[PDB]
């Protein structure tokens, strides 16, 4: 709304709760990143209100998931210290859902609406 | 050996050929990434000779897949301009396989050996 | 409610619309599968009304997805003529989400709720 | 050769060893399945000798992975008592690799070679 996520712990068949997510946007002129917001997934593994419609401008975004910290808080290690999903937003009339299905040794993502 | 990849175009059920892959390593001390190697996947979607045993030391690595340029060359667009998989190497006795299963609107990876 | 699905065409980045889905349940003792409900996905790739809470008993269920016919209607072939996901329900106090993430040459599913 | 598989336990990031696999092929006049071969994956998670080149005719095949029995022999429960992958072979000149990425609550499959 207009950007949502869902973190899923597919090793346990439950949502990934309390994972830190940091949203960034690429600066159009330099190659650098602006932090837009930092969230934490709720018990349903979601992060409501990541961005407002007015600030969700077209461009290139990056969602960093703190997978290493998540798994560590469950007392286990992860192959990935963090996961960054980088994606292009051009059509701003649509909803964009960028989930993360995660184990300690795998991850997947897809574009949802 | 000891780091390998495999790009799979799961939209067409064929390997991802001619995709640029760049391997980086995080430098202990400075919080900077530095390029170790660049490669281009062959027809089987693999990139032999990414790194030698002597240089495959423990640390944090990142493999950047140019998914945007790959799909642009197939005359299609990608949700992801590029994919970076960041991973921790501590046990240097093992072989690490870091594949990319890719469509225009999704991707996934797992730790293989 | 209490069983749902979600079909996502990850090759095209859109919900899987108008896919026929059939829920079956295995009759304990006999080896007999029989139809519980036949449905079709709506515009958002979802299929409400799969089973009533009253009829949601512990047992083995199977959701059959007509992927071949789905792709055929899109003018493309599928590697899988249909997909059956078989699962065991023992805890009838929960909601079970059984999505299907589909391309022409791949699929995945996970337990959600 | 010409049909192969690879089972990966992505929950633990090791190969799916000692899993029972059953290959069937659909009888093209009745709508019923003929058992071709039953095998067990090796320590690498693979299962060589699934079918001979001679017996590899065009048709509909089905690979049943006994996931529930895999997990139980490991002291764990699986949401799926088994996984069957049904696929159409039309081009008999190609090799078909159909691996299974598995956890207790998720699985995915894709065409390779």
């Amino acid at each position: 709304s207009p950007l949502s996520t869902h973190v899923l712990n597919i090793a346990q068949g439950v949502p990934g709760a309390n994972m830190t997510i940091v949203l960034h946007r690429l600066d159009p002129v330099s190659s650098a990143w602006n932090i837009l917001t930092t969230g934490i997934t709720n018990d349903d593994g979601r992060c409501p209100g990541l961005i407002t419609k007015e600030n969700f401008i077209a461009g290139v975004y990056k969602m960093r998931f703190e997978t290493g910290k998540y798994w560590d808080a469950l007392g286990e290690t992860c192959f990935y210290p963090y996961v960054e999903i980088v994606f292009t937003i051009t059509n701003t009339s649509q909803h964009y859902h960028v989930p993360l299905l995660l184990s300690r040794f795998s991850y997947s993502t897809y574009r949802g609406s």
